[PDB]
């Protein structure tokens, strides 16, 4: 049966670890995928990784009966900061289930619509900031979208205001987070032989984790000092009991999950919006269609919750953005038993399989010779539903199975509302007409050094 898996030749002691660009490891992953195809091997410090780049293999690996999220590589290091909180717990750790069952109802459609008013407030703060600063002020796109997503997440779920639009600098949490995530990846790639030369990076890693724990302590202290009668993520964490186990979250776990949601609940949405606005600006055809949609559906009147599902082109723009720019570009699967995939590839129990979504999402077999182009038309409901029927798991930016994104509907309502609001009131242009998209990677991806200007409409 089984064919040998190719891969870049390793070196003694280091395997292929030192091939990874410190600042943009995703590039290394995708260049190897271009060179060796749908599957290749890496020898890294945490074990032999297999890197799957094709929709055929990604779909098989999305079978929850045969595979599971292991929490390996970078995610395993992220446990240093958030332990067995919802994102970094292993499936056999009872705290995954306790947290899952207690927190799931906060993201039900009823609750998400309930948060629309507060999402709309934070979006308005951003709109007014840009309106008031006028058309000559360069906007640091990722900075203002991080402010929006952090403030939206914290207000709607924890009833906490960072008030990021009142402060020149981002809250210390944001830098601590970026370095904690980057260094978590770096640690998992660091070969035994070299590790001793990283003591400065190590002191800093634990200091940045302390900032995360302190910030979450601050959110929890605010709720204790100013109790509220509303139901939200944090009231669920404090009061919620799991029917199945009869348990509530420990304070240790409340801090773990608060950090988890502060990160997962804003970082990737700031990426989505930052990439989406780069792509709309660069693709004037799509810019016009998205503007034309907002004008016909919403016009100059208020954006209400009903409008979120009445903006199909904006939905398509976000879907297409997440296809080319999945802001978590790799998810991990591991086989529950020794296994064979594409009926020719030997795969060991618990062996780390990297689903390189940044490549699976360009599979020519699914998306054709236009795969690398930005075409929102591609991901309109009719064609999107067709691609999912004919090529299941062709598009997985929100992960897979019982370990898929709990926050998807929050992110979606936020991204659609913000994009509608901004296109309604503003036109957008590159600050540098010669800007070429570069990536900043903190495990997650965003545009780097992307500035634009906002001109109010008439
Ligand atoms: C555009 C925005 C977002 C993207 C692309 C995204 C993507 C993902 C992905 C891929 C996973 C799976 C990780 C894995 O398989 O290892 C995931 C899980 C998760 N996401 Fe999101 N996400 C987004 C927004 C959010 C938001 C807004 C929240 C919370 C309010 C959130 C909370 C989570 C949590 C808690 C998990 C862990 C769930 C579990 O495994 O039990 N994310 N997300
Ligand atoms: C708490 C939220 C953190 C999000 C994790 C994103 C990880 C993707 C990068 C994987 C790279 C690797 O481990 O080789």
């Amino acid at each position: 049966e089984t064919v040998p898996i190719p891969g870049p030749p390793g070196l003694p002691l280091v395997g292929n670890a030192l091939a990874f660009d410190s600042e943009l490891p995703l590039r290394t992953f995708q260049e190897f995928a271009e060179e060796y195809g749908e599957i290749y091997r890496l020898t890294l410090p945490t074990g032999t990784t297999l890197v799957v780049s094709s929709q055929a293999l990604v779909h098989e690996l999305c079978d929850d009966k045969r595979f599971k999220k292991p929490v390996a590589a970078a995610l395993a290091e992220v446990r240093n900061g958030v332990n067995d909180g919802l994102f970094t717990a292993r499936e056999e750790e009872p705290n995954w289930g306790i947290a899952h069952r207690i927190l799931m109802p906060a993201f039900g459609p009823a609750s998400i619509q309930g948060m629309f008013t507060e999402m709309h407030e934070i979006a308005s703060q951003l709109a007014l900031k840009w309106a008031r600063h006028g058309p000559d002020t360069p906007i640091f796109v990722t900075d203002d979208f991080t402010r929006l997503t952090l403030d939206t997440l914290a207000l709607c779920t924890m009833n906490f205001r960072f008030n990021s639009y009142y402060h020149d600098e981002l809250h210390p949490f944001i830098n601590a987070m970026g370095n904690f995530l980057t260094e978590s990846g770096a640690r998992a790639m660091r070969p035994a032989i070299t590790s001793i030369f990283h003591q400065a990076a190590n002191r800093k890693y634990w200091e940045d984790i302390e900032v995360l724990r302190k910030t979450a302590q601050g959110v929890l202290d605010t709720r204790r000092k100013h109790p509220t009668n509303r139901k939200d993520l944090l009231s669920a964490m404090l009061d919620g009991v799991d029917a199945k186990t009869g348990q509530k979250l420990s304070d240790s776990s409340i801090i773990d999950n608060l950090i988890t949601f502060l990160i997962a609940g804003h970082e990737t949405t700031s990426g989505l919006l930052s990439f989406a606005f780069y792509l709309l600006i660069k693709h004037q055809d799509a810019y016009r269609k998205a503007q034309e949609e907002v004008d016909r559906v919403i016009g100059k009147g208020p954006i209400k919750v009903e409008h979120i599902k009445k903006l199909p082109y904006i939905a398509a723009v976000l879907r297409e953005t997440l296809r080319l720019c999945p802001t978590i570009p790799i998810i991990n699967r591991a086989a529950k038993q020794d296994e064979v995939i594409g009926g020719k590839y030997a795969v060991a129990k618990d062996q780390r399989l990297a689903l390189l979504l940044a490549q699976s999402h360009l599979d020519p077999a699914v998306y054709g010779e236009t795969a690398k182009q930005f075409i929102p038309e591609r991901m309109l409901d009719e064609n999107f539903e067709r691609l999912n029927r004919e090529y299941p798991d062709c598009w997985k930016p929100f992960g897979t199975g019982m370990r898929a994104c709990i926050g998807r509907p929050f992110a979606w309502q936020e991204a659609v509302l913000v994009m509608a609001m901004l296109l309604q009131n503003f036109d957008f242009v590159l600050h540098d007409p010669y800007y070429e998209l570069h990536y900043k990677q903190t495990l997650t991806t965003k545009p780097k050094d992307f500035y634009m200007r906002a001109i109010l409409r008439d």
